[PDB]
């Protein structure tokens, strides 16, 4: 068949930030792919004054907004439309700016199951998430890896049909490649204001050996992962060589073409000298 990934993420940008390299890489290449999306985004705070008015403090309407910028997002990186796990403003986000639909709040068999739904219509040969720690730790980010690991579980056995996920992986920061390629950047692909973090800041890193697999995606796929930062408009500020970017905290990283993953569940397929597979769907017979 043609091959189906879902990628399962907190807040709209998550999906650009982690894997839009390896999402563009493949939708060019015809697999069908999906980003489930939790919340809406409406904690977050805005870059610049136009949108300055819609946060959580003054009209609290910036999660609406965040529809059209994740649209256009998910657009660059050849994926359709977004899905927003139990609908469009079902749960909301813990962010920077009182609720009784908190997604960390939420009732477990509503957002499992409706994961789960997910999952069995879809049908998906990889599903992606946060690691444990959510990557750096945020409340929201923890709480889809509780909920996708719960799905993924339940899903092969909720109504409907058990689905068996064939390959489920973490997404992770490749310590090694964000080394490598900090190291490349020059003095013109940052801001004044930006600073080169240490890993330590933005996320809890992987060492060479505690990873599985690899995307290297080519220089199309890149810039697309560079347009659907850009869209994220309110969230991110891409470089002016597109070739880094950074949030409102102005700790830059370099846009790089390689995702890094560990498998959480299943069998490898290939794997390369470094003992990484290079492809999320080695080893399932696909063309
Ligand atoms: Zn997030």
């Amino acid at each position: 068949e043609t091959p189906r990934l879902l990628f399962v993420h907190a807040h709209p940008d998550d999906e650009s930030l982690s894997n839009g390299a390896t999402i563009a890489h493949y939708t060019s290449r015809g697999a069908q792919v999906h980003v489930v999306t939790c919340t809406l985004g409406e904690e977050g705070e805005v870059i610049g004054d136009r949108w300055a008015q819609l946060t959580a403090d003054h009209a609290d309407q910036l999660g609406g907004y965040r529809i059209g910028e994740l649209t256009a997002a998910l657009r660059a990186l050849g994926v359709s439309a977004p899905i927003y796990l139990g609908g469009a403003g079902r749960w909301r986000d813990s962010g920077m700016a009182r609720s009784q639909r908190r997604f960390v709040d939420a009732d477990p068999r509503q957002t499992v199951g409706a994961l789960v739904a997910i999952i069995r219509e879809l049908r998906p040969h990889v599903v992606v998430t946060y690691d444990p720690n959510g990557g750096y730790g945020h409340p929201d980010h923890v709480h889809t890896h509780t909920v996708t690991t719960a799905a993924v579980a339940a899903a092969g056995v909720h109504p409907g049909d058990p689905w068996t996920v064939p390959k489920f992986y973490w997404t992770v920061l490749g310590l090694s490649a964000l080394i490598s390629g900090a190291r490349a950047l020059v003095p013109d692909d940052l801001r004044p204001e930006w600073v080169l973090p240490r890993a330590d800041e933005i996320a809890f890193g992987y060492s060479d050996d505690g990873i599985d697999a690899v995307v290297e995606a080519d220089e199309q796929a890149r810039a697309a992962k560079v347009a659907a930062l850009a869209a994220h408009a309110t969230q991110v500020v891409v470089g002016p060589t597109g070739r880094a970017a950074a949030l409102s905290n102005n700790l830059a990283l370099p846009i790089l073409a390689d995702e890094h993953y560990v498998l959480a569940g299943g069998s490898a397929g290939a794997r390369d000298e470094r003992g990484w597979e290079t492809d999320l769907l080695a080893g399932l017979g696909f063309t």
